């Protein structure tokens, strides 16, 4: 069975209160994975312990992935605590309607704006060297898993977009060239980008939304569990996943 | 089971004679599916026969892709005597090493030059023309997946590749165009481009191929059938797969 | 003045009966070089004659860059009757409204939908092969400019796109080819692609385009005069143009 | 003449102490622009003003763009002392050769890693945010010209090169995603990308370049003079400039 490596091993899992990230941490688990659940509230996180079927467990650790001191202090504990960093999955990201500018009335708080590109770009670099430096610690060649968008491979139509596909943009070249590195140094950890479409979770992408084809957070945690399973030697770069029928914004 | 849907189902493969289209023959047969597998030499493809292990078929039908009038007579036949086609499998391709020009004294054939495109490019048009004919007509929403490659999505360094990256885009625009029409119209039938790196073939890409990390056709055969796999809500738009510290050319 | 060098020298200029090659064939004469405008009908080409202000010529030749055979008798006319060409321009180009498959009820011919990738991208690798044998043979360093799209670089909405997204996306691809074989072997032709946006041309992209922004030929054809005027030493890679305030289809 | 209207005019160029930025102002304030050159280090704009020739003017500020307080500090002075941002040229940029980890042996540092981002994706969507406030506050149609990189349209190969493709990747989605803004509003600002390969600067990109084709940082200045000149109702979306025979990293 291709999941037999991963039993008993531990991922870390970003925005695990909700959403794809949430149903991620209960895939895992049910596969036998130790998961480290992290997001800035942590109380969802601990509810989801209850539907852990399999013999891995979800445990829930608080963490702003935007703040260098903050995943410093959660990679920390997970190193005291638990060891070795087999699986990374940087899945927290965000995304506030609206412009960058105020020419269509709805230009978003410089904030947020610089929130966009901390939390969905800086958070994945940083987290990614952490859990690099614990696998290269430990001999380990695990697997880091971004979850980027469709919007990190096309511009949008909608101007409620703002800097979102920018910060997706910018994690389709850091996965890429995080790949890069391993291989030109013939380091075996992989790196996949798995690129969503329309998901029904807590980010509101179009407030309209109801009729529209909309994956579920278990969808898209079943393609993180697919290129986690693929062989040692075999990598899956990248992963995009949409609804049928879907018509990108 | 999620392939239980596709048992009794017929899957037309292009490339079968050789490489990852033979490998995506045997591992649809063992799933149930009967096979019609197609090349312009099919004596490789009535070999193949002997390793089906499960409950599926492999048929051999002589086709040179390239041709309208060979894609016609194809489908025509599969028309009269099987019915319905449920999944088609456009993996037949080519790649001639040297130069558009002769600066480098490696000029290519006029007649490979325009080979490359009208086999890589206009052959997974043709053939899912007749496909998509198909299953409309029969009320089915099959699934349409291309063989793309890494070099549909950057351009490759080395000088010896002329117009494969040329044909590879084409095919990443096309089956994204493809898809788009697909949905524009509601039309629930799923398109997935599969884009290997360096996979152990009858293609030569590299003549001093013999260090380099290498996939097998069986993994690009796995990474097609998890594609089919999922559900009828889920697309696959992308899936690229590579050997781990690949170098791209 | 940068334009000094062409002064004299050979343009090709296929498209050159409507639209933007017409603009492209007085822009160059009036800039002192003699050109040689092909397309499928010539009569409105020897019309553009009368609005030469400066020291070029603009002379007409019928060719189908579609045929290996029409362009190697219109190479073989220039090469016995004007000598080296300094200057090849592919823009000879085509667009079908309407669908791949018709499940939208708008399928395009299979003759137009192979049609426009033999003239949209066969056309510029053939005319291209014979322009640089040309130059090499006359050790001259001259300039390729490829008419190319924005939607040679993002997947048109619009279902009535079919594979024209697909061809350009051969462009860029062959484009990109083209120039990484030229620098692999050390040789200083240029090749650009420019990406228009919208223009008005006899192309009718949208039927209901009355009240679009959209360029006029002579925006493009000053594009391609300002890349063919930059140093022997500098390539414009891409030059990508649209109307201000367009909304890509 | 094109550039007629810019006489007079205010323009903005980020990064103004070396490299392409100084000779970006010094070719503006040459044709009539008065210039407002930025840097953290001020001593050599102050400097270019000697080789000022036209009617322009060329006045140095303190900024650093990754810091929101710097940059409002600045556009708050330019407002105060000059008015309206006619021109607003986003260049400032920095590189640090080696890894995101340490696999190699060659980690950049946290500090380096996150300053890459900073300046230079947070810098352009700070200083674009402020200049198009000031623009329509005015009036103005004005231009956002990002000094980009092929980096930010290809993974490079080495492995010095860490996030700075991703920032670069970053800004090519920006860059497209707010002239898709200022046009979906019906905003007439222009927003180019101008995307160079290697150019002789201060930036050391490799060690190892002396015998590797460069820009000089006045061929760049040149092409983003041409796209400012360009008429207000043509955007040059994308201008990619590179050394001939350029082999990328
Ligand atoms: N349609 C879609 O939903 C869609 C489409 C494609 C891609 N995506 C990507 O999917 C990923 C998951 O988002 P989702 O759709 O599942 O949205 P979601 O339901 O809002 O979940 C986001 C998760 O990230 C956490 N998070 C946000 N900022 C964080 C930070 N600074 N530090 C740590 N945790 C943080 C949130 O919890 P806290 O607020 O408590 O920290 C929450 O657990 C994101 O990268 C998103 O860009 C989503
Ligand atoms: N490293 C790699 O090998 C690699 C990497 C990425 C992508 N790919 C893609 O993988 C696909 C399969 O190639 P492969 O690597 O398995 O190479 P292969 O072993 O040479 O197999 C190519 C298959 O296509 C058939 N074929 C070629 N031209 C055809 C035509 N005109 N009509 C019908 N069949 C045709 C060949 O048989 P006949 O000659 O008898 O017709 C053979 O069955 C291709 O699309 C290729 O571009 C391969
Ligand atoms: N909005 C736009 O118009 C737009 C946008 C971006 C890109 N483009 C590109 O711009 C280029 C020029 O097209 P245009 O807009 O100027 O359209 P156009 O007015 O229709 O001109 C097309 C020209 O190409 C010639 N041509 C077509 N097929 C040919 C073939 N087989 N052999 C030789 N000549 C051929 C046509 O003449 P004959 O029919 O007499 O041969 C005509 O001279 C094309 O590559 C197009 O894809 C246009
Ligand atoms: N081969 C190349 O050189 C090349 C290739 C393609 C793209 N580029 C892009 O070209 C642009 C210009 O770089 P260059 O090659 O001319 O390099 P350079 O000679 O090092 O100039 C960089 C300029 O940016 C300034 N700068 C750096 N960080 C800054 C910050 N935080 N705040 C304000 N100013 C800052 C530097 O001055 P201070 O340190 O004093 O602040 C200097 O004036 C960059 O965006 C770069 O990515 C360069
Ligand atoms: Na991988
Ligand atoms: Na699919
Ligand atoms: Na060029
Ligand atoms: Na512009």
């Amino acid at each position: 069975d291709p999941m037999d490596r991963w039993v008993g091993k531990t991922a870390v899992v970003t925005g695990a209160s909700s959403g794809i990230g949430a149903a991620i941490c209960v895939e895992l688990a049910n596969a036998g994975i130790n998961v480290v659940g992290v997001a800035r509230r942590t109380g969802p996180i601990e509810e989801l312990k209850t539907q852990v079927k399999g013999k891995g467990s979800i445990t829930a650790r608080q963490c702003d992935v935007s703040s260098p001191e903050a995943v410093a202090e959660t990679f920390k504990w997970i190193d005291d605590n638990l060891g070795c960093v087999h699986i990374m999955v940087n899945n927290a990201g965000i995304f506030t309607q609206g412009g960058i500018t105020d020419v269509g009335g709805d230009m978003i708080s410089e904030k947020d704006i610089m929130s966009v590109i901390d939390i969905n770009l800086k958070g994945p670099i940083l987290c990614s060297r952490h859990a690099i430096a614990s696998m290269t610690r430990n001999k380990f060649d695990g697997h880091i898993v971004n979850i980027n968008s469709i919007a990190g491979h096309y511009v949008p139509w909608s101007s409620k977009f703002n800097v979102y596909a920018s910060s997706k943009y910018g994690l389709t070249g850091f996965s890429a060239s995080l790949l890069n590195e391993l291989a030109d140094h013939k380091n075996k950890i992989k790196v996949t980008s798995v690129s969503p479409g329309l998901v029904r979770t807590a980010m509101t992408v179009a407030a309209d939304d109801s009729e529209m084809p909309a994956l579920t957070p278990k969808d898209v945690a079943d393609a993180v569990l697919y290129v986690i399973s693929t062989p040692p030697t075999v990598n899956i770069n990248e992963l995009t996943i949409t609804p049928v029928t879907e018509r990108r914004l």
